[PDB]
């Protein structure tokens, strides 16, 4: 049977006995997902060169307002925010939202593979929101995902039962599911990271590395792959299995990435598609946040992988 | 004024006094482009997944090329990474051109939607023979034009003519080519380098001190980044927007690199040159090889001139 | 705020606080009425014209299949089926649902437009579903409405809480509202009928029509109009008001149009709308079936010319 | 084998060894047309109804700027412009374009189906670009032909050497050859006028569709359609075959169609494709216009049913 991401929605909250103000929230963020994709393919670019005679943050303000209409949410972070955005009073409903409109798009002049990061938590107060309702550990969200703007347009999203990966189709607007309760490869073959640092690097991190080049046990080297875009790097780890790095340095003890809505939504993804995803001390679902835009290292993919990294990293003590 | 790719094509045929033939060929090639594209970002996906109650992507696109470039009468020998032997025109569809191409490379990655692309390069055939295979073994010093379309976040034909490179992106609103950049040149040096660092223990000695060189810069200058998409189209049009190198080199595994020189190396060592860049295969010009088979590989170093003069003062240390 | 079919029949549906089920089966029929849109417009032709080297058969098939998996209903009446289809058990829901997959596609190779219409009734017994339980009174409904396939795309419903617009919005899939509440004129100002077989007209459609066309007093004469699309001529009569007439006549006592997919829908929207639909004897809603694909006879539009209509429909009686 | 309409006006073209001029100026009006048909389509309304927090006279705007950077034009005539328009001397080139940008849209309201109208001349005479230079008769048309936003987007181009119909296929933006060589029924079974205006017919108008309801020879009365709209009543009667009136009202003595854009083209066209165009007392193409905006009366269709309606009008002189 096809199944599509607003039914497949509906039928899942169905189950749960839920109000439906998720599956407003999800809907709503599915539309902004769809306007962010047709702008993203450059639909209307003729209008702009004449032919009758800001991305990022058209991004952010499709999202933006989509979740404010959806009487879901009552607080909203975002990477093009400083400060946490709180949904007026008549319109506010009881999740919190943390995303990045469009990730990567510092680089989108090389088309690069880009995409949209969210997280999505319940309120944590009865009072009126705050900031504080953001700063939850990932291991309260109840739903995590992102949407790939690549060769083509896929919205991947977490929960509880799972992960599942819906395919967008241009021609019709609508999110069909492709793939189903998606778990990673136990061990993968490819890792992903900027190499060209390597004189940062952790000592971990380079014995990590040194490890996949030229393997101890004659095992077949790893290939790399570094797109130089979270969600299409992340992605490609789902589906092929493997490992990505940024990890904390000299430079960046905390990493660059942001935990809010980069590292915990796809550390959530990967956890519940029988991933890891560790900061090297500790899970990254588990750091418990004191700043909206606070950053965190990050380590992901196939728990082999992973566990091996970690098992370099405690070597070092 | 906005311009549209076959209005800018047309108006360059017509400053040339040409008989046409080549436009109706980039005209054709662009439609495949845009049925591609169309298919690449799964358009009608649905009905494969059973909406109403089913080819491969890389056999369609190659059948898309193959027949429209069959059909604008402009061509006369075909060579495509996916037919083990040229395909020869029938005589009453015949033309004068010669059309090398990747109909969708980095295909083999896509279930991850990485980005991906197709290649070109288009010769004139030279003798008055009867066409044969032998027709498309031309170094790439005689393409008449080359260059790609790459499906990304957007969709973007770059094409590259002796007047220079230009890049249209698809506007898929109303399935025309716009103009977007004209007559753009690459960066004397870049800041970024892309191979496959993974398979380093494979790697030439000057591969090695090179990617030494970049990582632990002996000046002390910054670090250079690193990029490597593993589409070729990906990274060769990065490398041409925010220049840097793009190398897939020789080893003793394969002396020969793994590219194939007529539909991947060539196309892009054309565009590249005329955006003012560099491409080697560390002994010559790539388009100064003389081939010898269509399906040949050929090592590729290309990018930024600076960066690639860098590369061969290593490589020649190495002798 | 930005509204959306999705999101406007989520709202509605909690309001009411229903189980969700009526939202699942709209969804459904949205997402078929997008397939069947981008098929009318001939996405995809290029391949059919060997690019590379029927309408209503599909439109009956997306909708089938989409209310069939939409897990909504039990009987199923299409133009195009002899019989009504039953629901297999597994996907069986409450609702019974009478559509026109694509009318006026008879003419569509002179590309009129078409358009699709529903209505939706609810299941009455516990019996076995069977074919009977699609033979209710347009009274019944408790959806109706159509989608038209013409300049732009545009999806009608009608419920208790009135009639509302959606346009789609083909860069995204995406139905946007539009028109609220629409309502139609109280009196309008141009007939539609197929004037060609007037040797055959009763001779109370004969004296209306010609009153229309040479009133007796001063004011103007109406206008006439007739696409022979019934979708887009009562969505006209819809927006401009005015009166659309497909009576019966000695030749054919019971009408052309059918009564259960395209009279009790369209008369529906129109008494939604405050306008009438009469079968000359009758309103058209309070007509008891017998038969899945019985004829009636309908006049519908303003009720002023409707009320006129009966008026000299009496006056031959 | 597959054609689409660049390459067949390139191969037309290079069988004339014309110039190209030519070419460059109908691939820009196509250019024009695609955008026109998404703008009517309804691409990107969500943006104007707040997703992110004139149709004629951007179809206008599309027409005039991609003709004008064409090169190919001098003279430009629009059913939007009060004067010709003249290009200004370095865009300046041998043709002079009658259009009408967007026909039909003043009942876009409804959706009803709409056109864009275009005619293609020659400039005839060798003084300084004119508005005169728009005031020959349609026979002396080099080009001609209209594209209709219907149920799908058709674009017809007729020639010297014939009538070609050409889809737009909307998922790759390109005008596919699905019909060619085209000709008319030499008789065909419907008749298409506004009726409402019966009152203010002329004798031979109310005698002719006298016959198509009550026919004297026992044959079948013809069906009756007229959507309203220029381009669709029009491409309906090339179709199917039929009959297409115009004629002149009280309200305008001259006819109603305007001869320029509206008459000619249409005329061009049904001749081309074997029918007829009449005034009554004139072939279309032979008016001598004196007025870029002048009215016309127009009978067209058919050639056996044009030419018993002329029956009709010599008999009452
Ligand atoms: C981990 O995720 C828990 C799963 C949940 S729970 C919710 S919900 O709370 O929004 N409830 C509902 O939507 N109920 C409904 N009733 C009728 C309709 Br028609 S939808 C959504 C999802 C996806
Ligand atoms: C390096 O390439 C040189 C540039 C050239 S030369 C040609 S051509 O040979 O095809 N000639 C023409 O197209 N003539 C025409 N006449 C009328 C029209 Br309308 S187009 C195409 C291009 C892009
Ligand atoms: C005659 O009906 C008019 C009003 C109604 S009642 C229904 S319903 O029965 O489907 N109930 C629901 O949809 N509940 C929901 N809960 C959560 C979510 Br989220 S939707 C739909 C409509 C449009
Ligand atoms: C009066 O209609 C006769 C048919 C004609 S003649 C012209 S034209 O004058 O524009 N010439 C050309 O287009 N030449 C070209 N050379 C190369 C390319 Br490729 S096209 C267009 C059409 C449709």
């Amino acid at each position: 049977d096809v199944n599509t991401l607003t039914r497949f929605v509906m039928e899942e909250g169905r189950k749960a006995r839920g109000t439906g103000e998720l599956t407003q929230l999800l809907n709503s963020l599915c539309t902004a997902v769809k306007a962010i994709s047709s702008a993203v393919r450059k639909a209307g670019i003729a209008h702009l060169y004449g032919i009758a005679g800001k991305l990022d943050v058209l991004s952010n303000d499709l999202v933006m307002n989509m979740l404010k209409s959806s009487f879901a949410t009552c607080v909203l972070v975002s990477e093009e925010d400083k400060h946490a955005i709180i949904v007026e009073p008549e319109k506010r409903g009881k999740y919190v939202v943390c995303f990045d409109p469009l990730d990567g798009s510092s680089n989108i002049d090389c088309l690069v593979s880009v995409g949209t990061i969210f997280g999505i938590y319940r309120k944590k107060s009865t009072d009126e929101p705050s900031e504080k309702d953001a700063l939850q550990p990932g291991r309260n969200l109840v739903a995590a995902g992102y949407a790939l703007y690549g060769s083509a347009t896929m919205l991947v999203l977490a929960m509880d039962c799972g992960v599942n990966c819906f395919m967008l189709d241009p021609a019709i607007g609508e999110f069909i599911l492709v793939d189903k309760d998606v778990k990673i490869k136990k061990k993968g073959k490819i890792y992903s990271l900027n190499e060209g640092y390597a004189k940062d690097f952790d000592p971990a991190v380079t014995e990590y590395i040194q490890r996949k080049k030229f393997p101890p046990d004659n095992s077949a080297p790893y290939g790399a792959r570094y797109v130089g875009s979270m969600v299409a790097d992340v992605h490609r780890t789902l589906v092929y299995g493997g490992i990505f790095l940024y990890p904390a340095n000299k430079k960046s003890p905390n990493g660059k990435l942001r935990l809010l809505y980069e590292c915990n939504p796809m550390a959530y993804v990967m956890e519940k598609a029988g991933g890891m995803a560790t900061t090297g001390k500790e899970a990254v679902l588990d750091v418990i946040p004191t700043d909206i835009h606070q950053r965190a290292p990050v380590i992901l993919g196939s728990p082999d992988d992973v566990l091996e990294f970690l098992k370099v990293y405690e070597k070092h003590s």
